[PDB]
């Protein structure tokens, strides 16, 4: 009942997706492709994008996959989520920690919830598959604005969804998100040779500052 994450180093991440009492989250194919990544040469420390001793908040982290990766690789990491998801994000720090070379906590984050604040912006906020939840993307975007600085790089992960409501939630997400944040998509040949799809994209945030 382990989901399993193979590192490029030969390491592997351990991730149970059931939490007692009904409360759980799987493994999303989105967490795969962004944490694998965040093991490309973009985040080591000849690349433009050094995780190791920065910090580190992640939303919706579920089982905790993508924030556990960014510990694996030097980064402070919070994993963060609903109440119910603590239990299981907490399981998956212990089967893990002995990889961890940063550092990693979790914390209760619901969106739209202002929450125990960082002592200056992270410099990372990461999410993985968070777009397709129509009712929480406004309380989503309330927390990037709140949380982020001009400074904080958002990466964003989503695995697009074709049919049915999902093509109008995607636009809906984006059309809230120009009015306080740039982006700019991540182009498939820099992803994971073996973990990648042209359904699941890569896009960089930026809190907006124009001079004009
Ligand atoms: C599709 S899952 C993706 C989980 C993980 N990031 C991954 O890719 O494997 C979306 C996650 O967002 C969380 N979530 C949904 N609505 C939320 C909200 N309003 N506030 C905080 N977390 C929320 C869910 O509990 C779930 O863990």
């Amino acid at each position: 009942f382990v989901r399993v994450l193979e590192k490029r180093d030969g390491t592997v991440l351990r991730l149970q997706q059931y939490s007692s009492g009904g409360v759980g989250c799987v493994v999303w194919d989105a967490a795969i492709v962004l944490s694998k990544y965040l093991e490309t040469p973009e985040f080591s420390g000849d690349g433009a994008h050094a995780l190791s001793r920065r910090s580190v908040l992640e939303l919706g982290s579920g089982t905790g996959a993508v924030g556990l990766m960014a510990a694996t690789l030097g980064a402070d990491v919070v994993v963060t989520d609903l109440e119910e998801l603590q239990d299981l994000l907490k399981m998956n720090i212990n089967m893990n920690k002995h990889l961890v070379t940063g550092s990693v906590q979790a914390k209760v984050l619901k969106w739209g919830e202002e929450i125990e604040g960082f002592p200056s912006p992270p410099d990372f906020i990461l999410m993985a598959d968070c777009i397709y939840y129509e009712e929480s993307l406004e309380p989503l975007l309330k927390t990037l604005k709140d949380i982020s600085g001009f400074e904080t790089c958002i990466i964003c992960c989503y695995e697009q969804r074709t049919m049915g409501k999902n093509p109008e939630i995607e636009k809906k997400y984006f059309e809230l998100l120009q009015l306080d944040f740039d982006f700019e998509k991540i182009p498939l040949e820099k992803h994971d040779e073996e973990y990648r799809s042209e359904d699941i994209h890569i896009i960089y945030i930026r809190k907006k500052k124009s001079k004009f």
